């Protein structure tokens, strides 16, 4: 009876408090998906416990075992009741789970060092001196990689013979190379990631141009499960209270540095 | 067994082509939603027919009778298999549809008359000299009657209590008000729409500021409809290929009259 929500460890959407050694239960976390699980489950009645998911991955069915990891697989071989992270709604997720509509929503955008001469994607297909790349694997270069629209198109030809390479293993290194490049590396990757860590110390990022794209963040459950309903209206409603934007200006610029 | 597709009237989602008495059937219309409608039948393999809601109206209970109108109703009561239409995501209506995840996402925005010295809800709020108003029902009517939010509470009040009333009844008067009103009006809708108005002739109207809130449009099934997976799954497969982007490109800006 005490509902299993699985989540993931990524600022500021889960974070693990300071002094979370002194700290018992789900009391350890802090952080917009924190708030989110806990005002879920106000307006759906149930009692929960966080926990973070065992392989630190989303949800990703692989091609040969055709196994999923991360959170969706935690769903689907039943060991968590519920998601609640920043977990994109995509079709071969949607196919093995159930989605709420997004609780939050978001697109590729551009992450530049300030003072970088580049205001969008147009700036940046242009032009060669500034690096620019995204994550090595995930749903931002196949877009790159798919896109049959002329601008990105000539960003994904051009990135995929850069050299050296342009592509990143970790957001974490993606945003260093930015900061570290002096101005002569942009970097691809959520709108949310980039908002957030405008904010931060040591405030030497920026975000520019709009988003290239959009895609939405929902809470997960197994198909047919017995909250995904109530879980789905309690992310409407919240969202008409204004509560899923005062949320999101919480972590992002009440909580900011910068 | 041809599914029944309700939507509304509403540039540029679904138009009625100006010849339309020598055309016939879905031919008679064009728009974002008719193809749209036209993506979704080919991917869910299915033929269907496009049929307008016969009062005009997006879906809302009266709050006396308790009945559904508009293409929520036609749903709700079973007169229709599918709304493919700008229809705004909502809490009461999620408790009588299904939806799909959004095909569209949009905000409340605000719509000047060019050269109108406002730049944000924030601006409009802090003076009066400018009047501006909504639709006088729907989701930005309440979303300002609910504002938990200084600036926004400071804007109903001004707008419940402004006289001449600042409300207007459709769209089209909402924009011939802003048009007409020389900078003295602002229309505060959807951002959709507001994008919209922006590239059509006089071309004299512009968006400004940031949205106010966030919403989508869904495709709307009767709830339980068999039909509501595999067009949910469909929105997606749409999205992820980079269709809807091309569509809304399409019919907001590749046939802007704006440059
Ligand atoms: O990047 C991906 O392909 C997927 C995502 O992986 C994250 C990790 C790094 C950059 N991107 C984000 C994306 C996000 O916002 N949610 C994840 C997800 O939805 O699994
Ligand atoms: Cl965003
Ligand atoms: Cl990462
Ligand atoms: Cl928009
Ligand atoms: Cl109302």
């Amino acid at each position: 009876k005490t509902v299993v929500v699985t989540t993931i460890l990524e600022s500021p959407y889960v974070m693990m408090k300071k002094n979370h050694e002194m700290l018992e239960g789900n009391e350890r976390y802090e952080g917009y998906c924190v708030d989110l699980a806990a005002e879920i489950a106000k307006h759906c009645g149930f009692k929960y416990k966080l926990t973070i998911v065992g392989d630190g991955k989303y949800g990703a069915r692989d091609a040969d075992t055709k196994i999923w990891n991360g959170m969706v697989g935690e769903l689907v071989y039943g060991k968590a009741d519920i998601a609640i992270a920043p977990l994109t709604i995509t079709l071969v997720r949607e196919e093995v789970i159930d989605f709420s509509k997004p609780f939050m929503s978001l697109g590729i955008s551009i992450m530049i060092k300030k003072g970088t001469p580049i205001e969008s994607a147009e700036d940046l297909s242009k032009q060669t001196e500034i690096a620019y790349g995204t994550l090595d694997s995930g749903s931002t270069k196949e877009f790159f990689r798919r896109s049959k629209i002329a601008v990105f198109d000539k960003m994904w030809t051009y990135m995929r013979s850069a050299e050296p390479s342009v592509f990143v293993r970790t957001t974490a290194e993606g945003v260093a190379r930015v900061r570290k490049s002096k101005g002569k590396y942009a970097y691809l990757l959520e709108s949310t990631m980039n908002e957030y860590i405008e904010q931060r110390k040591p405030c030497d990022t920026m975000k520019v141009g709009g988003n290239l794209d959009s895609k939405g963040y929902g809470i997960a459950t197994p198909k047919g499960s017995s909250l995904g309903n109530a879980v789905n209206l309690a992310v409407l409603k919240l969202n008409e209270q204004g509560l899923l934007d005062k949320l999101k200006n919480k972590w992002w610029y009440d909580k900011g540095e910068c």
